[PDB]
C-alpha cells in the first residue's frame, strides 16, 4: 500500500513500496529517520542473494553472508478507518525480527520460517502518516543449508470491525466422513470470536459452505448459531455444526475445494466476514499395508523440498513455487515433505489446488544446535517469550518451540493437502552432548501437537532408528501410542525389515531417502576432476543410496508407506561432496555452492534420473528416455570402446536401434522385455529378468546395453504387453540421441506466453544451444545475454551449475550442458515483453510475452 | 481574507508580495465566475437542469501531461451515459474516444445518486461520482455527448456546462455582456458586465490576462472591477484590471435619473467590445 | 522502407519509436491484403468482373462522424446504378437510403468511363468516379444493390468487394484459409494462410489486433508472418504477430518430401482455426 482505507479487502497485499538498508550500525526505528538514500524494494525480498560469495563464509550455506537488514514503510491510514482494528501479518522473516510502529517497539520473533503477526491498532495514527519498521538479524552461522535473509515471504494487512473472528480463528472437523461419504456429512466447527468494543455483543454466526469461486447460491450447507453474549474485551470459542449435503471429495486426481464463510452478526447486522479454504478427505496409516486416502490404498511417491527458488534466492514467489510443483507432478510425485521447516503459505495454496499431499515439517534441530551453527534455532527452541513481546500467532505460555509449532498449525489446520505434522529432523545428529533428554522433549512436542490438532497424525524423520538407539525406540513408541507415524531416515531394505520385526506396532515410512548426487548432462564417466558429478544413477553419499536402490527397497514393501527422496530440486548450499560445516572454501575457488542432490536442477531443468522416477511413478504418461548424449567428447568408453547406454521406461518391451551418420536406415541393436511383479496389497512394478540381467537386483529396474562408439543416432522403440507400439506422441523423454554439429543457434521458449500484469507473475524462458539442425549441443557452455524490452524486467538468470559464481541478477550467464534460463517478471500495467537471447557467433532467439490486466 | 494555504493570523505578508488576499475555498470566485467544481455540485444537486461539463481547457500551455503525454480529462454530468469524442484541428469529423455509464443508487429514505462502477473505475470510491479519461494531447477539440437511461440523446439546449473544449488561437477580441440590460434608476441597482477574452472565433483563451480598461459614460457609474484572482492587489475602484483565466468583470450602478449607460471595454492590440444599459424611472 | 510521410533520408528515427518502417503508397499492403482503393481501381480497370464495394466498416468506434453525426459512405462500383440500403440491428427488413446512376463517357479513340452527374454531385470532378452518401450512424447493416443499364440486377456471385458492412460484436474466433491447398514438395513453393479475427457470426472485427500464434506441423515450415502494419517491428520470423485491422497472415513453405502440412491459428480467449495443406512430389 501507499495508503490504507476502506474498502480494501479484509486482508490485503502489503508487499509494495518498502525501503531497505543493510547496516549493523544504523538505528532507524524513528518515523522521522531520513531514509532518502535507501533502496526502494517490493517484497518478498532476500538480501543474501544480492551479496557476493566469499571464502570467509561457509560452504554449508552457499558461501553467502547474512547480516543486519532494516525495512521501512511509510503509509497513510485514512480517517475512514478510525474505529477499525489493524494488524500486519508476516508469513516469514529470516530471522530474529524486531518490529516497531510509529516509534513504539512491538516485539520480536527468532524463527526464520514460522508465520507471525502484530496488532497495530493501539499505535496507529488514523488520518495520518504511519511508519512500520522491521529490523532483521541473520547473524551467521544459523543454517545447515542456504537460508537467505529478510522478508522473503508475503506481507499483508488485516482490517476488521471491533467485533471479529480471531486470527486463524476457524477450526473444522469431519470425524465421520468415511462413513457419511456421499450423504449428509457432519462438520463440527469451532470459531473464536473477539469483542474488542466497549459494550457486550449479542452474537450469532452465519456459516456457509460453498464451492471455491463460487457463490453462496451454490452452498451445500449452512447454519445459524443461537445468540451468545460475548462481553466487551472478551472472546469466546463458538461451536457450531454444519450438515454438508454430499460434498465432493478432495482427491489427488480431483482436488475439489470449498470456501467456508463465517459472517459475524451483532444485533441484526453483519460486522465481519471470514473465509477459510477446506477440502473433504480422510487418511489412514496401517502397520502392515501403509497409507490410504479416502479409503483407497495410495503409495507415497514423495520428494523432500527446501524453500529457496534458485536464482531468485529465498523469495517465495507464488509462480516460482507453483512451477516446482508442476515439474514434480510431471515426474509422478504425489507428495512433498517441507524439509525442514514450515512452508510458505503459497506452497500450501498450490498443493490444495493441485492435489499434492504435504507432510509439513516444523523443525530441524530441537534444543541443541547442529554443525557448529551457534545462531540456529537450537539456541531459541527452549527460551521463553518476554511478557511485553506482543508477537501473535501461537501459544505464548511455554517456549518458542510451542509458539512456532502452534503458529504453524493454526495457519494450516484446514488445508486438505496437509496430511501430517512433522516435528523434527535428525534431532540427535550433528549435535554435542547427551541425548538422554530427547525422549521427553519429543513426548512434549507430541502432546502439544495432539492438543493443537486432533485430526492429523504427527511424525518426525529420525536417522538413529537404523542404529537402534534406545532413545529412538522410546520416541517411536511414544509417536505410536499417540496415533503418530514413524519416519526413518536412510534405512535400506534389510533395515526396513528389522524395524518391522522389532516393532510390529509401528506404522513406518522412508522420511528421507536416496541422497543420490549427480550433475545435469554429465556422461564422460558413469561413477562418482571438474567440480561436477556423473548423470548416471551410480553416485550417492555414503549414508545414502542410488535412486533405483532406494525405490526398489520401498516398492516391494507394503508396510513401508512411501518415500521422500532427498531432494526434488537442487537447492543453494550443502554442496556435498564438496560440503563444509565451518569457515573456508572446499577445493579450488570458485567452489561448488549449491546441491547435487536434486532430481531437477535449480533452474528446473531435469536431470536424467527424472525419467527413471517418471517411469516408476507417473501412470498418466509413458516414458522412454535414453542416456548418454551421443557425442564422442562426452561419452565414456569401457572395454572395447563400448559405451553404457541406459533406457528408463515404463514400457513392457524395448527395441534399441542404431543409425549411422548420414544414413536413413536403422539396424536393430537389442531387444529387452520387463517382468511384472505384484505385492500382497496390489502394487505392481517392473523388473528385467533376462539372462544378461545385472547382478545387482535394483539396477534391473531399468535397461542397459553396452554399445560400441560410432557417430550417428541411437534410438528406441517402446511396446506394450500386447506387442503394440507405444507412439512418440504419448511418451516423454529423449527416445533418440544423435551426434551433433558445433553450436550454431540459440532456441528460446517461454513456459507461459501470457501472464498476469500484477508485478508478481513470472515467465520462465529456457534457452537451448543447438547445432544447425536443432540438436542440443550437450557440452555447450556459450555465454548468453538477454535483452528484455517492454512491460517487464529480468529478475534472474540460471544454469544450475554448482561451481558457477556469476551473479543471478546479471543479464548474462554461461549455458551449462547446453541449457540456460532467464526469469522475467511482469509490471502492474498490461503490455507485452520482448526478450532476445544472444551469443557471439550464434543465431539469436526472441520470445514474446503478453501481460494481462488484473480483473 | 483567509487565503489558506497562504493564511496568516498575525501581522506580516505570507510568501512574496503581493500575497494572496482572498479565499480559495469558494465554488464560485469573488467576481461570481464559477470554478469547474461548480458543475460537479450541479450534476449532484440541481434536478431542474442537466449538466455536461468538461475540464481541462485544451491548449498545450495549460494542460498537464502524465504518463504517455496523457492528459487527465474529467467530466461532470447527471446523465446516465457519456460518449467522449476527439476532433482534429481543422477537421469536421470526430472519433469516439470512450464511453462510460453510471449506476443508480437508492437510500432507504428514497434519495438517489450516481456512481461509476465500470472496470476502470477509480480505486477511491468518491472519485467515481464523476468520470475520468486519460487522453493523449493533440491540437483540436474534445467534445461529449450525454444520454439518458433509454439511450436517448440529451440535447445541448437542455444542458449547462462546457460540452466541448478546443485549442484556441491567440487573444483577438473582447466580448462583453450585461447580465441585466435594464436596471432601476434608484441610485442603487447594479448591472454586472462579464468580459471575455477570446480568439478570432470566439473561443475563450484559457490563460489570457490582458489588461482591460473600462470607459463608462451616461446615466451610471463604474463602482467596481474584479477578476477573482487572490494575489491581485489592484484597486477595486480603478477603471482597469487584468483579466484572469480569460475573464474580467465590471460593475456599474445606476443614478437616480432615468437614461442609458454606455460601457466600452478595451485592451491593447485587441478588438474592443461595447454594451449599453438603460435605466428606468420610479413612479 | 520509404515510410512517407514518416520518411527520413539520413540517420535516426522519425516520430516516437517504434517508427513506421514500410510504405503507405501501396494499393495492396505488404501481406497482400488489399486496401479499399483496390476496388476503386478494379471498378475502373477489370472488365472481366463486376465491383460493388462499400466503406467504412460499420462499428461505432471506427467511423468518422461529421455534422449531424453523419458518416461519409463511399461506394466503388462499375455498375450503371446503385441502390443503397439500411437494416437496423435486430431487423430483417431493409429500407432504401438512396439511389444514384452513372453517366457513360466516350473519348475520341473510343475509350469509355463513368462519372456521376447528379445534382448532388461533388464540386471536385474526379471524386465523381465513385459514389458518396452521408448517412447518420446507427447500429446495423449498410448494404448495396447493383444494376446494369437495362435495370437488371447484378447478382453477388458475379461481383467482388464488400457489398455490405455490418456492426460486429466482440472478437470471438479466428477464421483461417490457405490460398492454395495443394502445393509442390520442392522446398520452394508456398501456401499463403490468411487469418481473420471475427465475431460469433463471422463478421471481421474492423479494429481487431489480437496476437495470433501459429503452430506448424508436418511436411512444411513457417517462413513469414505479416500484418502489413508500418510501425510494427515484430520479427517476421516469429511464430506470432498481432492482427491489424482484423487480419494477419502466415507464409508456409514445403519441404522436399511429399506429405501434409497442418497449421493451427490460436489466440487468447478466441476459438482456434486449423487448416491442412497437401504437398505433392515433383514428377
Ligand atoms: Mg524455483
Ligand atoms: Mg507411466
Ligand atoms: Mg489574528
Ligand atoms: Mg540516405
Ligand atoms: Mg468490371
Ligand atoms: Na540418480
Ligand atoms: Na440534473
Ligand atoms: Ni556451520
Amino acid at each position: 500500500s501507499s495508503a490504507v482505507d476502506s474498502k480494501q479487502n479484509r486482508t490485503s497485499d502489503f508487499d509494495a513500496n518498502w525501503k531497505f538498508m543493510l547496516s549493523d550500525s544504523v538505528q532507524a526505528q524513528d518515523p522521522a529517520f531520513d531514509d532518502s538514500a535507501w533502496q526502494q524494494v517490493d517484497l518478498p525480498h532476500d538480501y543474501s542473494i544480492t551479496q557476493k560469495y566469499s571464502q570467509s563464509n561457509e560452504a554449508e550455506s552457499a558461501y553467502l553472508p547474512g547480516g543486519t537488514g532494516w525495512y521501512r514503510k511509510s503509509f497513510t491510514i485514512d480517517r475512514d478507518l478510525a474505529g477499525k482494528r489493524i494488524a500486519i501479518n508476516f508469513d516469514g522473516v529470516y530471522m530474529n525480527a524486531t518490529v516497531w510502529f510509529n516509534g513504539v517497539k512491538l516485539g520480536t520473533h527468532p524463527y526464520g520460517y514460522s508465520p507471525f503477526s502484530f496488532d497495530l491498532t493501539g499505535n496507529a495514527k488514523f488520518g495520518g502518516e504511519n511508519t512500520i519498521v522491521v529490523k532483521v538479524e541473520n547473524r551467521l552461522p544459523s543454517s545447515r543449508w542456504y537460508s537467505g535473509s529478510g522478508i522473503y515471504r508475503d506481507v499483508t494487512l488485516t482490517v476488521t470491525d471491533g467485533v471479529h473472528v480471531g486470527n486463524n480463528g476457524v477450526a473444522i472437523k469431519t470425524p465421520s466422513l468415511a462413513t457419511q461419504n456421499g450423504g449428509n456429512v457432519t462438520m463440527n466447527l469451532t470459531t473464536k470470536v473477539a469483542n474488542d468494543t466497549e459494550a457486550a455483543a449479542n452474537i450469532t454466526l452465519k456459516q456457509t459452505v460453498f464451492p471455491k469461486g463460487g457463490k453462496t447460491d451454490a452452498a451445500i450447507g449452512t447454519v445459524t448459531t443461537a445468540s451468545k453474549s460475548i462481553a466487551a474485551g472478551a472472546s469466546a470459542d463458538v461451536t457450531s455444526t454444519i450438515t454438508a449435503a454430499s460434498p465432493k471429495l478432495w482427491s489427488i486426481k480431483n482436488p475439489n475445494l470449498y470456501t467456508v464463510r463465517t459472517e459475524v452478526l451483532n444485533g441484526d447486522t453483519v460486522l465481519d466476514t471470514y473465509d477459510t479454504e477446506y477440502g473433504f478427505r480422510w487418511t489412514g496409516f496401517d502397520a502392515t499395508s501403509g497409507f490410504s486416502l479416502n479409503g483407497e490404498k495410495v503409495k507415497l511417491k514423495g520428494v523432500s523440498m527446501h524453500h529457496d527458488q534458485g536464482s531468485l534466492g529465498a523469495v517465495a514467489n507464488r509462480r516460482a513455487i507453483e512451477r516446482q510443483v508442476e515439474i514434480l507432478q510431471k515426474m509422478g510425485v504425489n507428495s512433498i515433505r517441507t524439509t525442514h521447516n514450515p512452508a510458505a503459505k503459497a506452497l500450501i495454496d498450490v498443493c490444495n489446488e493441485k492435489g499434492v499431499l504435504v507432510v509439513e515439517e516444523v523443525f530441524d534441530m530441537w534444543n541443541r544446535s547442529k554443525n557448529g551453527n551457534t545462531e540456529d534455532y537450537g539456541k531459541w527452541f527452549g527460551q521463553t517469550i518476554a511478557g511485553d513481546n506482543a508477537v501473535l500467532g501461537g501459544d505464548k505460555d511455554e517456549t518458542w518451540a510451542k509458539f512456532d509449532l502452534t503458529s504453524t498449525i493454526n495457519r494450516d489446520r484446514n488445508a486438505p493437502s496437509v496430511i501430517m505434522w512433522s516435528l523434527g529432523n535428525e534431532m540427535m545428529e550433528g549435535i554435542s552432548g547427551s541425548v538422554s533428554d530427547f525422549p521427553a522433549t519429543s513426548a512434549k512436542l507430541v502432546a502439544w501437537t495432539k492438543a493443537a490438532d486432533s485430526t492429523r497424525p504427527m511424525t518426525y524423520g529420525d536417522n538413529k532408528i537404523k542404529a537402534n538407539w534406545n532413545e529412538s525406540n522410546t520416541m517411536g513408541d511414544n509417536l505410536t501410542a499417540n496415533g503418530g507415524v514413524v519416519g526413518t531416515n536412510y534405512s535400506d531394505g534389510a533395515n526396513y525389515d528389522k524395524i518391522r520385526t522389532t516393532h510390529p506396532s509401528w506404522a513406518i515410512y522412508g522420511s528421507e531417502t536416496a541422497s543420490a548426487i549427480n550433475s545435469r548432462g554429465i556422461y564422460n564417466r558413469t561413477t562418482g576432476s571438474d567440480k561436477q558429478l556423473t548423470s548416471y544413477d551410480n553416485s550417492a553419499v555414503g549414508w545414502g543410496a542410488v535412486a533405483s536402490s532406494a525405490w526398489y527397497d520401498v516398492v516391494q514393501r507394503d508396510f513401508v508407506a512411501g518415500t521422500y527422496v532427498w531432494t526434488g530440486f537442487d537447492y543453494l548450499g550443502e554442496p556435498t561432496p564438496w560440503n563444509g560445516t565451518g569457515s573456508g572454501a572446499v577445493g579450488s575457488w570458485p567452489s561448488p555452492k549449491n546441491s547435487y542432490f536434486g532430481i531437477v536442477d535449480t533452474a528446473g531443468f531435469p536431470k536424467d534420473t527424472y525419467y527413471f522416477y517418471q517411469s516408476q511413478w507417473n501412470d498418466d504418461v509413458h516414458t522412454l528416455h535414453i542416456l548418454p548424449a551421443w557425442n564422442e567428447n562426452v561419452v565414456a568408453k569401457g572395454s572395447g570402446n563400448k559405451v553404457p547406454v541406459v533406457v528408463y521406461t515404463d514400457a513392457a518391451k524395448v527395441k534399441l536401434y542404431f543409425t549411422p551418420k548420414g544414413s536413413t536406415e536403422k539396424r536393430l541393436i537389442g531387444e529387452k522385455s520387463f517382468t511384472k511383479k505384484t505385492t500382497a496389497a496390489g502394487y505392481t512394478y517392473q523388473v528385467y529378468e533376462g539372462t544378461d540381467k545385472d547382478s545387482t537386483a535394483h539396477k534391473n529396474m531399468y535397461l542397459t546395453w553396452n554399445v560400441p562408439w560410432a557417430e550417428g543416432t541411437i534410438s528406441a522403440e517402446a511396446y506394450d504387453e500386447n506387442n503394440r507400439l507405444i507412439p512418440e506422441g504419448s511418451t516423454e523423454g529423449n527416445a533418440s540421441v544423435t551426434t551433433t554439429g558445433k553450436a550454431a543457434k540459440l532456441k528460446a521458449d517461454a513456459d507461459r506466453k501470457t501472464i498476469t500484469a500484477d508485478g508478481k507473475d513470472l515467465s520462465y524462458i529456457e534457452v537451448d544451444v543447438t547445432d544447425a539442425n536443432g540438436h542440443i549441443v550437450p557440452d555447450a557452455a556459450n555465454r548468453v545475454t538477454f535483452d528484455v524490452k517492454g512491460a517487464g524486467k529480468l529478475v534472474g538468470v540460471d544454469n544450475g551449475s554448482s561451481p558457477d559464481h556469476d551473479s543471478y541478477q546479471a543479464d548474462n550467464r554461461k549455458a551449462f550442458s547446453g541449457k540456460v534460463l532467464a526469469i522475467v517478471q511482469s509490471t502492474k500495467e498490461a503490455g507485452e515483453i520482448t526478450v532476445t537471447a544472444k551469443a557471439d557467433g550464434l543465431q539469436s532467439s526472441t520470445v514474446k510475452i503478453a501481460t494481462t490486466a488484473v480483473p
